[PDB]
């Protein structure tokens, strides 16, 4: 609700509160903290290795030993959680995506290593088949190349269970199959994984902003990911995921969809997350490196998510932002 | 909103996504050329064209060159331009008098375009930052503070000079309190009954303006200066509603949120609460970010229409965008 | 929500935005596009045949070969979908409406032909028994002449399945039996027709505006179709149809019910369709032909549906409108 | 709204539909004669009756004939008439002075009806289009634009002349900004304390007015002219709320949406947001469309009461309709 | 929603519309019609008999033959429905309330007689045990004198079925047992009484206004009927009854609860009824007979129900009101 | 509202009803003596007590008798009285001058009660109907119409005379447009800063006032007359919101709905929309109806507290009720 309350110039001058830092601080509506940050990480198969990514300047693919080294500092900075994205070797991709539930798959190995070394650090695993398929699509294809909904869910369920067994505190289904949150929740409950959180990618759009990620991980989408034009539809997606048992719901991409974040928080009043995707990172970082924009745009972009209603932000800027906030 | 007890598998939201025809039927928003406003940087002199390193693909244009390029903008159906003069260094002063010079770049450009393309909307910029030695949007007191009401007096003279030049829309971008009402009162008294006022209502103290300050040549003047005593704190959303309410009460015909994509939640709230003509500026930093990534091959050119569609979905009636020509071309196909 | 925001003349003059075409275009709230149009078509049994309809000037009943010819152009104009209405031969009408689920019935034959020749064109079939009954009522009658609800649903389910088997992407139950959307959805799901859309005629009124259609197809209603007086009741109809699995919901007739379209979109935020019925078409076309109204009323009438909240419009003017929009 | 977990088969919405008695009990809206206003076209002279080809069944009537026909309108219980003079060609001018002639058709007709039928509501039309050579609703400037405030001055004189003639309601149909407040101020100053103002608040730039322009004889004058600079864009709904809010603030006793059936969503929003006396005009084109189809045998005469019921359901308190006599007759039975 | 829209005297004078009858008629927000009236009738066991009721001046208990005579006129006046209340002979009252489901009970006999003679007249039977118990309470008592909820429902279900078998179009459970609407609906559906309406007495208050009725029929309540103090509680009652299948919901008593009628209509937008109870009738009629109030208060009281949001009114003034409306 | 998926048998609403203690815990509203205002009919002269046949148990009282009875009203904790003078026939006139007589019954009674019981609230009636020969609430023009603004002038003089007499609250019951603002302006100008105005905001043209008109002696004067040109149409609910909004804008400290029980929906809407101090009059006809039935043995005396509880539940902050003494007695026990 809102009421202008008959405020009128010059009795009301909105610049008065802007006059001094102390009053700007007092009326400041939102603040970003390190409690808000989730760091996505690209994880390699090998040992004592890192790789640079052409379209994601400054971001590295890390072997697990290197991931453990970097995590010490992420923990010291107070970053609450990581989101793991394995970089699957080619030999291990298949039509059936079986590597998704391999107990010795990269995601599973990385999860065990991190849970043991940093017990308080949140590990959010990715429940998705596209890192494991030869076609790079987010599911099992029928003979006509369509991603089969329910058949794909069966594999996602096995994958989610394997992550829970590896000790992940949160599994995050990013697949956009209908009904997958309920299927995964039912499976977790029956297997006794009472407290494993499900972070649903609820309103995930078919987007050009995912380009750099596809490079990072080494990977039509319009038949499952959402049309960028659609806002009301996002409410139905979130409503279903909450009914199906999600503990958190997410909007993807991020800044191009801040209106969706706002509507979702306003309507459901549930823990709401947003992904500042690879293309958003790359655009900002490229402009900063070129000297076109100041470093301050990073915190401005992240503050936007808070103002828009996000409880947490998956962002490749997490470390940089945490360092800035710590000072 | 009411979920209406929709549940999988009776409800599968992928069904409408299955085919292009059903995606088209349920598509909630569509960008058209009706939605686009093209900002243009205008140089003094004749036969001048200058590239802007921090805005790849954008040029500053002398009036003769502007008139030539506008032929294609008009052919593409772009409804309006927003003019930004590149003020010569020597014409900057403490008093910002060049703002209301009937022979200033903005005024000259307006008269030329109104004559040549009578149906094309011309939106002039009401602001003092192109004209001040310090790069601030108003007149400074002895403590270095941007004076509110004294600045309004100059903005009023500027707006009147634009109306006299034939501008159909004046757009105060200054963020002084109460300037919309002062400008409206002045336009009414002077008989400029139908000159629209496009208020920059919720304009934030942003870092995304860097490339624009280069383009217009205010960057050198501003130096490390900031605008936190007048432009809004990025953290604040409720405050934007109070800004818009005042500007509507004061007579604005349109209200604007600036920057754009980093403030889509503000666009949404403003449209939802006021149900008034709502505009959004996809600013220079947004343009530069996208361009840089496209030219690097990091993002497909399809991101341009995705970014612009977002504004429509968020509630904008129109978008000031440096991509206007490209977008119009892509929409025409 | 709304807030006048203390706007007052002469500070606020609403004519300023109206002063010039460019500003009218900038503030224009709604636009009709070809994405919004669905063309209903009356389909004959024979070959190389068309028939004119006295009460629907300009509209033709088409044999399937003629339908295929005209569809080439409808596709070229970008019309996304057709709604098929078979003109059932007399010999084939019965009390049990068995022709409804005949795999060689007109609707089924037309569907197969169109799906093969124009794979991207949406085909919306009509799930209804009134084209197939000897009494022309929308269901199976009991001994007292009442349309039996559940018994009629059993036939509608068989019909819907036959349309799915013929390849229809959308089935549209126009019958106004209670609970039929759920029964049809359950049947489609169990038979593996996962992606067949159901476009529910949710709030379909007992109306005098259907007269010309009844002539077109060669066909008391108050015991199932809605009382024109009732608005709140339409919300209950739509709520049930959404709970029962409808992918789209429709209001019928159209322009005499624009307030219903508005309420339905506002309350449910779901894909909402509206039928500009035969009587609406006939009124407009008659007035245009008589020289009483300009052709421009067509686009004005269709723009109304968009403004009122419709996502799509079933309209006999679809081709004319698409041609106007293309220029 | 709350669905309250209603589900088939426990909820079968056909149960209330099963019998006439239960349909009658749950029926949400009912049209009565309290709801009907009859527009009438008034000729100069004596013993004149003229048929209008594009409005079958409607006649232009001289005042003597009007008085005779009004006997039955009153007997049927129709609460009010809306008068539309058919101005002689020679009395049209640039200055629209005939609008405020105390001996103009509207004024004469008002005095005659107020004397003969003291309880019958008379709603006069405040607009300049019957009186201008160009057929526009106001006075034109040298650029062909309908001047806002100069036109208001004439409309004020017209409204005062109607009040002097005894009209209980004046209905400004002109769509000039601010005219409701100007007319109200003038009525108050002159002591016309109780003269109602029925604002045409959300009146659209429609194609459904064709037959009316024939009936009143403004068609020849307007030619191919349009009213897009004052009448509303059919695409716009939010804008209608701003129009109504201003007219209520300015003192309107009733507010109207025009045309009718193509704008039922606007009627609904206006009633919902303002909870004020809300009227709707079922315009000449709506009447003609229906009549044409009825006379062709394409639609049953029951469509008349269906069309009018729609207005009640949508939120209208009253309906200006050329079907008023027919409807009143059908309701009396 | 509401918005004052800055209306201010003297620009706004609300008396202008009040100045003349014609403008009062145009802006009049609500009208009572005969479509709104339901007439309760007290039915005797005998033949060729009527009885006067001391506390309900002008109201008569009628034998069935007399009821048929009076109904001819009620039908001629256009009253859509009657609500039957049998006056049970003493010999037939019992602890088990078995007379409630006797196929030859007064209510059942009256229903058959009326359905045969006036097929279009709505008959609403009373589903309640208090006309049949020796203690006059609304159910089966346990050993401590408490009205047992579920046990009482079992009897109410048998009663409702007996009314459906007698041909009643509407059964109206007036008992205020929890969950009885659902139990009755389930029973009607299973027995094939698809179209029998259930008019739930949803928010029925423990009231002093029922005194005269108790005399009419010849009959603690706070453990089932609602506390007069409670408004929010009425919303929960109605929500349950709608979920349980009620076709109409009712508020009882009437005029002392118009705020409840308003809230119920506003929140549920469902067919909403109100009972102007015996004490309301008696108060008004007594004052009229004493010459303290004019007859016009009858229509004023009934107009109140319409304005408050009622779709129909059970009122002992139905005939008088219908006569006034007819003139 | 949100049903929260409550379903039988997990939800049984009889559980809270099972025992007195849980009924008491969940009870949503409670009537107290804080809620009661007692209207009293005041006679001229000394030692006068008169019974009113159409209001059993109510007496008209001379000021000396009023002072005696008020001792018990005060002891019972009744916060305020509403005074209604029974004007002698000879003091009625066209000009209603007795309304502002400093020696009128209302004024005399106010001074006496303010002196004797300094803490007792005195609410005077601002209205001309006790003082006019015709029984209408204002001054009549030559057509028999109750003039709005001319009547306000007299009401203002009356209200000032009440403030001078010491009334803490003046209650304009007249239903003239704009009278609240006129009275407030006058009170402010005269220094009556803290005199409350209890507006009769939504007062209906009701038939439930009959016994009151007997009690005050206006019945003979009014005869068959009506008040439909100023009191509200019983059919209208939205209109009541506009009445209240104006009275709040005009400065009312409290707003009232009248009659009471037949208008509980209006009380509810008014409280819900304005969240202001909201009062309701349980009028003479409501009192008479209840009394008649109680004395006949048709209703138990418990109906009195049931009727009054309804007002609290519906949203009233206070109730003007002829049952105030009985209710206070029953609440004290
Ligand atoms: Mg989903
Ligand atoms: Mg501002
Ligand atoms: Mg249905
Ligand atoms: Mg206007
Ligand atoms: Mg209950
Ligand atoms: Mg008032």
């Amino acid at each position: 609700s809102f009421t202008p309350a008959n405020r009128a110039y010059p009795y009301t001058r909105l610049r008065r509160n802007r006059r001094d830092d102390f009053s700007r601080r007092l009326v400041r509506e939102n603040v970003l903290t390190v409690d808000d940050l989730i760091l996505p990480v690209f994880v390699l198969d090998g040992v004592n290795q890192r790789e640079s990514i052409p379209s994601m300047p400054g971001v590295e693919r890390l072997s697990i030993d290197q991931l453990l080294i970097e995590a010490e500092e992420w923990v010291a900075l107070g970053i609450p959680a990581l989101a793991l994205f394995p970089v699957t070797p080619v030999e291990k991709k298949s039509l059936d995506a079986a590597e998704a539930y391999n107990p010795e798959g990269i995601a599973q190995r990385a999860t065990r290593a991190l849970r043991e070394r940093f017990p308080e650090l949140g590990i959010i695993t990715d429940v998705a088949l596209d890192p494991f398929t030869t076609h790079g699509q987010d599911g099992i294809l029928d003979d006509d190349g369509y991603v089969l909904n329910d058949v794909s869910i069966d594999v996602l369920v096995r994958q989610a269970l394997s992550h829970a067994e590896a000790g992940a505190q949160v599994v995050a289904p990013s697949d956009m199959m209908d009904g997958r949150i309920g299927a995964i929740r039912e499976a977790l409950e029956s297997a006794g994984h009472t407290n494993v959180r499900v972070m649903a990618y609820s309103a995930k759009y078919a987007s050009a902003y995912y380009g750099p990620f596809r490079d990072a991980v080494g990977s039509n989408k319009a038949t499952y990911q959402m049309d960028p034009a659609n806002s009301d539809e996002a409410l139905h997606e979130v409503a279903a995921d909450l009914a199906e048992g999600a503990d958190m719901v997410m909007v993807k991409p991020g800044m191009p969809y801040l209106d969706i974040v706002r509507r979702v928080k306003d309507e459901f009043r549930a823990p709401t997350f947003v992904y500042q995707v690879s293309g958003e990172y790359a655009m900002h970082m490229g402009a900063i490196q070129n000297g076109w924009l100041a470093e301050s745009v990073i915190l401005e972009s992240l503050t936007a998510f808070k103002r828009a209603g996000a409880d947490g932000i998956l962002t490749y800027f997490a470390k940089q932002a945490a360092e800035q906030l710590r000072r």
